[PDB]
């Protein structure tokens, strides 16, 4: 099992990847802040998660999302050493504005 | 929205807390592997999770695993600023042995 479910703004301009064998990619960061139930007790969580998303079909989110789109992403987890950075590769993308 | 659901093998001893005010918790990493898919590939997801469970009520789980466990782990992500380091607050986890 691998599932993240994030809601958020984006607080870093989107940038748009293609490579030339295919595969396109768009990059962005995702500000989430939230109060989450713990123990009983109501504390706030926050989080600035890199997000992707990649793939053809895919390429048009890219010019309808913009720095202050309020979206909610869901997809996998994936790291890598620096504690290791993590990125969520988005599945899909629904938007809030 | 803020819901993570991770499956994988605890890495590292987990660390028993209590606070004298009540509220104890339990910390531990919890290490991924994975293949997933993503714009119709499959490649390879790995990560190394902190894991944290609080509450009296939570305080068994502790005692009934260990380094080697296989576990699934369900909750809210969390971070603070070193990127930022990600702390997944469990609210539930299923044991695999």
């Amino acid at each position: 099992t691998n599932r993240l479910e994030l809601s958020g703004i984006i607080c870093r301009t989107p940038l748009r990847k293609v490579s030339p064998s295919g595969i396109p990619h768009c990059q962005f960061v995702l500000e989430h802040r939230s109060v989450q139930e713990e123990a009983g007790f109501h504390r706030q969580a926050w989080c600035q998660m890199p997000v992707i998303i990649s793939g053809h079909e895919n390429q048009a989110i890219t010019h309808s999302i913009t720095v202050g789109s309020a979206v909610t992403v869901r997809g996998f987890i994936s790291c890598h050493k620096a504690l290791s950075k993590m990125v969520l590769h988005a599945e899909q993308i629904e938007l809030i504005d």
